[PDB]
């Protein structure tokens, strides 16, 4: 049979350049001839053989006629669906995996898990499908809209794990992560440190022995909760980031928060998800993130690195690295994620593009991608071309 | 060569939850670009590779021109199609296996077994193909229009069973089993006890040595003709469920039959297809059922549990465990089928959410889909979307 | 490797049932969603592990705006297309495999050959593609109007044998056999006999030494060409058939030709290419063919039988089996083609089912196929359910 | 696992022949049902298993919205796209590889190459995929649109090569080959003779030890640049082809550049990609040119050939061999590829026939391929029978 997979080191590349865009409504005039569907929250998942793109569906398509609630993130009717990475999400090219308003999904080098949630708000459920089969699922703690990563649950040697989070999106949302296997939860993980809200987390694998993540924090701080989880012994601990440059939006000028790395701040009622990504060398750790262009808005997206260091205690601001999307364009989720390449792991970041009009017309995504390669600067950012009056 | 599938150990778990909803009218919008296949009688059955999702299409699609005997049941044009599990039947995404205006499916292990009906009414036929090829056919016995299950046969060791059925809708129809094997019929089965109307079997494995089913009497009786047979010496028997949840439409107030389980009540003309499963433990069975929420029409759908017990004999309403549709939602015919995981079945409940608005417009269904997962109630409902004046 | 391909016996069965339609133009409404392909000359050839469907598309789809020139056999444009048997002939879901105004397919038990012919009419090529690559040709040795069979080549042991004519539509067009390996033409066969008009060859194996064909004759005679063609010494001869039972169109009264066998009779000036099959049993040799119902038009079609004989000497009015399709539908080109099963072949008919509203509107066929099944009597007719005004 | 791809003989044959034409804009009515991608710069390109067809779509589709733009060359929306040969290249039909303006690719044997080049004028990188992963990159060396062959690069032995050229259009564009392997890199190859411009290369194996080239030179002459490429030291050199029959557009009367071989004449400012492939047998060398009919603009295609010889050096006009297109149709890039038969390969030419209309509306392209097969003269020539008004 094949083989668990496990993260290697890196591709070699020093920085990051556009790699592909996914506009699926750049064909949705109403003078068309396509159906590309209305989503949100899409992330990518590789596996040894090959990476998919995967969504939220609104269950409805472009043009269509059930574009009201599209907007909103939770109902009976969403979906998470998936293409292969460079096929266009329509109707037909698409496929429904679970009924859900959050998830995640992750292959272990045999088959794919797929993670889904949904129910009711004050009693939501995990549920997760190995390959074809519905295998587990996992209840509401804190009674508050259980909810997930929304990018890619991360597996080594067989065993996957993914932060789940139940709360208030505007107070307490302790999170913790889950230890799956084949289909099935064999431990919950609860976080130790600093545990007042985390959610959407972005994580990955910063060696064999430890998963990292960039999570969000929606009522406190515009710092970002920094999870650090030990395969070893299955622990997770949390902290604040450190430096100057506040990753998350909205957020006040850099280096601004006065205080100890563990200093809140203004709460900056709010937050996104964002990109992370680990670019793993024999000696050493590069640690790449995204964030908005604009400190208010979900206007543009910026790149920034720092190799070694302590995030939980490193002050110094990250190094810029491009702007991948301008203000002038929509940055809004962002993710990371791995090719797998015959002998290394290619480390790279999706940009969740949103074409917002209103909540009187159609609400969906495009997803833009820049993935490590060679050397230099990152010379081209990206646009959606989608006009939204056709 | 592969190997011959058999019933293994249902996976662990205890309760069911809403997985999967396939409503292909979400997109059928005159304004959209799809072309959603007009069906009825949808079903799902699965190998070890893979699950299917099979109808019977009345070879027209919308939007389109061709509405008109859309509502009617039999005809030159129907069709059994299907798409994998997870896919939206479509013209284009549908594989179209052969003419019949009623049907079955079932994988043996090694190739698909598909089963289709079609010819005149006072003559019809029982069509079997193996995988690719026209394998046999079986005559109508009682002359008036022959028919089959409309969910799954079930295959053990390589033999399948298949229940059809010749008769009155309003009168007589006495069922008989097929053992199929490899595409060819190798033995009738002439069932012994309560034979008067037994038709549209939901049929499953409650073990290696017996095949059940909860089938529909349409003239005489709201209860449920419950076949127990025999795969060890191909022989079935027949008696009514004595349970006093009774399981059809439309029906009276449930234990109001007064007499001994045999006893028929009121004919209560007219029934429907239901969905029944098993979930066997090693030493207990769990045995689920459907029945729609409203006593008279084909509105809601309820989830019903009776661990042990004979259903021939057991006076004792079954147990309550979720509405899987409202009152307010479609509820028509209901079927189960089970997802073949790595070590385990896992058994589930497939519904038919009939889209109807009279006789002069189109007439087609969604699917939706629960399944055995983890523990607690089922938590949420399922709603078809579909707006039928787009 | 795989191995070479040869005729099995026949799978046991008395008699032929409707097996599968596929009819594109249910879905080619102005307001309809799809766009299935303007075909004509559909044929069905199969391998082991599956049977795809032919055709001989003019490269324009309904609805569409390039109709003029469909209801012509021959252009730049048209191009043999296929699709696996039971998905529709869409844009899409098509493939282009060659340009070409004639054509033939068949599978030697490794890759597929497919034959295309186009050119000048004074001066045609066929063209023959050995799986992706394009690997010989032969040329016009009448010089008017080189072209083939229009249904399957057969292929035995790795060579496949396949009909090529050159002539006059009204008046001579002598027919070679070619014997192909593997793309390559590696032998030409000039057939002895009643040789001065023979097209359309539908042909088959009889056995494992011999194939024939009833073939088309355009000018001279109402009575089928017989080709019989000796596999073992590439040797071929042709004598009409000498059944009362005229399976050409247009015709005359039944054994209304006087004379010998040999016997022309009057032109009856035009033809239609008719299928026929073979149902080898292990001491019994089963001949099918079709006809038009009508004598003088091309609307419904018969199955006929005659188990032994020779065709070249026998009178006897063939056996009636079966309306397929009735007067009030189209009957247009039949053909027979063999589907593999496990251990035998299943020998069957496809009708080509012409939708034809004038020269000013567009022009297509739908393809009905019945194969031979289990015992009795054909049961059920096919009907196209396409309205041409949509 | 598979070996290493090395080109072989050439399949026997002696002309070429109309193989296949993709016009997906017979496709793209307002009143049909259809969405051809809009491309421009197509080519094809084969494994041991398969051809595939690529291009460089605007990311857009007809009927649509966004045909300003399409006209142009180079934005932050276009990508290299690609379909099956055969398979029309529409929305979902197609994969999308990356972002790029100009692009290249070809199969080693093992998995795929894709190359795709973007970013600002000044300041362009060329990007390489292996398979689903992204590899390397290369900068710009002269700072003035780094750009690529349009055309499929050559592996042998696992080495891939491929010419990439940075320059001014109208004035200095010295190319450079890359010997890059697995993805990555690993060679730069400095051509050392007639360098002052060359760009476009059409490549492809003589033999084992020697790629050769014709480029397009577009400022200083009508007249070709033609490539050796020496594999076994990695040494380029470069001159012009001596041959009156100027294979260029503009370009002048056949033999009227007085002079030696490498006289340039008049400038004849501008230039076309053309066609060229190699015949290669035991004891001769056949090359394969198109030049398009008119000596002025891009109408009509013939083809040439000349068997032996010293490129650099005969001034011999080529033998014409047909007209694949005529100076009614359009004929724009031309190219060369070679499918791979079970023991040979067969050359092929495919022509990029553009429908242009204006800059003020739609432009795309539809693609015609010759391919050698058998003997005679090629016979028939291509249309795209693609009206724009519809
Ligand atoms: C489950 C859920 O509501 N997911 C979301 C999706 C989008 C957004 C959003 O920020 O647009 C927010 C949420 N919720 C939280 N808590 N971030
Ligand atoms: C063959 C056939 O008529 N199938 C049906 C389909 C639907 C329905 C139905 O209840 O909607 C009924 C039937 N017939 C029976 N006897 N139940
Ligand atoms: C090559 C070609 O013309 N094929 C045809 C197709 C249809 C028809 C037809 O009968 O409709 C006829 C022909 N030609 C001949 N000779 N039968
Ligand atoms: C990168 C780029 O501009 N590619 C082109 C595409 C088409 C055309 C063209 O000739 O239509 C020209 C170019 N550029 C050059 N230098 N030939
Ligand atoms: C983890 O272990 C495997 C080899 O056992 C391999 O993926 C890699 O060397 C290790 N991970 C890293 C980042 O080195
Ligand atoms: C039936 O037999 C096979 C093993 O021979 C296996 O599927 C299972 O153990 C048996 N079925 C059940 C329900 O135990
Ligand atoms: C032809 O030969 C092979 C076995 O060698 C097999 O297909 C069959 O027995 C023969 N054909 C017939 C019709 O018997
Ligand atoms: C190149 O080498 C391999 C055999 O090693 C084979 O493809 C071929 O014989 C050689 N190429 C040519 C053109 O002969
Ligand atoms: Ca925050
Ligand atoms: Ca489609
Ligand atoms: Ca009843
Ligand atoms: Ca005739
Ligand atoms: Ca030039």
């Amino acid at each position: 049979e094949p083989e668990w997979t496990y993260p290697r080191l890196s591709c070699q590349g020093s920085t990051f350049q556009k790699a592909l865009l996914i506009s699926p409504h750049r064909f949705g005039e109403i003078k068309g001839n396509s159906a590309p569907l209305i989503i949100r929250e899409p992330f990518v998942a590789c596996g040894p053989k090959e990476c998919r793109h995967f969504a939220l569906t609104h269950y409805a398509a472009q043009p269509g006629g059930y574009y009201n609630g599209t907007r909103k993130d939770r109902n009976k009717l969403r979906h998470l669906v998936s293409v292969k990475l460079g096929k266009i999400p329509t109707v037909e090219n698409s496929i429904f995996h679970m009924a859900a308003w959050s998830g995640s999904a992750c292959h272990d080098g045999r088959e794919w898990t797929y993670i889904g949630v949904d129910g009711p708000d004050n009693d939501a459920l995990v549920k997760i499908k190995y390959g074809e089969a519905y295998t587990d699922t996992y209840h509401s703690y804190a009674h508050n809209i259980l909810r997930t990563q929304e990018s890619a649950c991360n597996c080594i040697g067989g065993d996957c794990y993914l932060m789940i989070t139940d709360g208030s999106a505007s107070g307490i949302s302790k999170c913790r992560f889950l230890k799956i296997r084949e289909g099935r939860i064999i431990k919950e993980i609860l976080p130790t440190g600093r545990v007042e809200h985390t959610e959407e987390c972005t994580c990955g694998f910063a060696s064999n022995k430890t998963i990292e993540c960039a999570c969000r924090d929606n009522s406190y701080t515009a710092k970002r909760p920094f999870v650090k989880l030990n395969v070893e012994t299955d622990t997770a601990e949390i902290r604040l980031m450190c430096t100057k440059t506040y990753l998350d939006t909205p957020r006040p000028d850099d280096g601004s928060i006065a205080g100890p790395c563990e200093s809140n701040g203004d709460k900056w009622l709010g937050g996104i998800k964002g990109g992370f990504v680990h670019q793993r060398m024999a000696s050493k750790i590069g640690r790449w993130y995204s964030r908005t262009m604009s400190k208010t808005n979900r206007m543009g997206m910026e790149l920034y690195v720092k190799y070694d260091g302590d995030p939980w205690t490193d002050s110094d601001a990250l190094t810029l690295s491009g702007v991948m999307v301008s203000i002038e364009e929509p940055g809004w989720y962002s993710f990371g994620f791995e090719i797998k390449d015959k002998k290394c792991d290619v480390p790279c970041i999706g940009i969740e593009m949103v074409h917002d009009g209103g909540k009187d017309t159609w609400h969906s995504a495009a997803t833009a991608i820049y993935c490590l390669m060679g050397s230099g600067q990152l010379l081209w950012d990206t646009v959606t071309g989608v006009d939204m009056a056709l």
